[PDB]
């Protein structure tokens, strides 16, 4: 039969659930996705892939950089499994390099619950695309572009892109409302602070994200791989998130996630610190200071939570005994803190 979604919504889910594209992705992240195929990726096998990160971990703070790092890290790519060619398999040894095989399973995670849901097929009653979007468990509002969310959000995505990422600006393509089945029953909105944030990620994660929510890294994942802790993170500036989202030259299609996040009282540090969650006794996020961020002057309102609009203005932080983050980040610690509510589609102009 034919489609009943509106033709918008059915161009949302042929983009994430282009599990062609996500094969892509992923062997631009060095994995092999022929000698493990994504259709048969397991929740274990991904498991196993954070333990093994964890058993690096211990090397590095151990300083065990020889045989033992040598054995875990080749532990890491036997569970998974990598497409080096004739390369010789990299030692993992710093942060940036623990967070870039976090990200690698965190977008396995998300692959294996999107083939799950394209796999999963009923026959001729109903349109594949409307099946796909009935189980996503996420309602998708396409808004009008006259309407007056349209022009909110396009100030709030045009405003906040930070000076400092000029390589690209952001053109608004489309915009979903979005309400996600429980999200709203689970809120905090006994919370105050209650503000319209931004999340960025690949588009490999979409159909992940909207399926089963921003969710919290598991307990066998290292903890050095979180700058602040095992949480959701948000910014108010677009382009700080919009870099997660990973668009190139080529792939310059992406999504932007705009949240309420019920952050109550924020807990302000200043450098990184991935055991920032036990430094709550009592308060309800982690705040990560930037010395630039759109200002309270030009705060506004939608919908009970605060839109963070404006250019943004110096702040004024300045850590003296290390590095200072160039914005905000803001880190909520449990889903029932985040409620859903928009999904740009954005176009990258580099
Ligand atoms: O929000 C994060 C997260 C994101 C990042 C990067 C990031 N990604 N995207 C952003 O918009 C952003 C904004 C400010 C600061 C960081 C970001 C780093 C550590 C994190 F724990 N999550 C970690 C991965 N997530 C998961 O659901 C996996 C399944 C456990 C989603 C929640």
């Amino acid at each position: 039969p034919e489609s009943q979604l509106d033709l918008r919504v059915q161009e949302l889910i042929k983009l994430i659930c282009n599990v062609q594209a996500m094969e892509e992705m992923m062997m631009e992240m060095k994995y092999n996705t022929k000698k493990a195929p994504l259709g048969k990726l397991t929740v274990a096998q991904i498991k196993a892939g954070y333990q093994s990160l964890k058993k690096i971990e211990d090397c590095i703070r151990a300083g065990q950089h020889g045989r033992a790092l040598m054995e875990a890290c080749n532990e890491f790519y036997t569970r998974i499994p990598h497409d080096f060619g004739l390369r010789t398999p990299p030692l993992i040894r710093t942060q940036k390099e623990l967070s870039e095989k976090i990200q690698l399973l965190e977008a396995l995670g998300d692959i294996e619950i999107a083939i799950k849901l394209v796999k999963s097929e009923r026959q001729g009653l109903e349109h594949p695309l409307d099946q796909h979007y009935r189980n996503l468990h996420c309602a998708l509002r396409p808004l009008d572009h006259e309407s007056y969310e349209f022009k909110v959000i396009s100030q709030y995505l045009q405003s906040t892109h930070a000076p400092t990422h000029s390589d690209y600006t952001m053109t608004l393509l489309d915009l979903f409302e979005v309400e996600k089945d429980g999200e709203k029953e689970a809120f905090r909105e006994d919370l105050h602070n209650r503000m319209l944030l931004w999340h960025g990620s690949r588009m490999s994660n979409w159909v992940g994200i909207l399926s089963h929510g921003l969710r919290i890294a598991p307990p066998e994942a290292p903890i050095t791989g979180y700058m602040f802790g095992k949480g959701i993170y948000f910014a108010d500036m677009s382009s700080k998130s919009a870099n997660y989202c990973f668009a190139s030259r080529l792939k310059n299609t992406g999504l932007l996630l705009l949240s309420e996040v019920a952050l109550g009282q924020c807990n302000e540090l200043l450098e990184a610190n991935p055991k920032a969650e036990g430094l709550l006794q009592g308060k309800h996020s982690t705040k990560g200071l930037g010395k630039m961020a759109p200002s309270s002057a030009h705060f506004v309102t939608l919908n009970g939570s605060t839109v963070p609009l404006g250019p943004a203005s110096d702040t004024g932080i300045l850590n003296p005994d290390g590095y200072t983050l160039n914005y905000n980040e803001y880190i909520v610690y449990n889903p029932n803190q985040v409620r859903m509510r928009y999904l740009l589609k954005v176009q990258f102009n580099f």
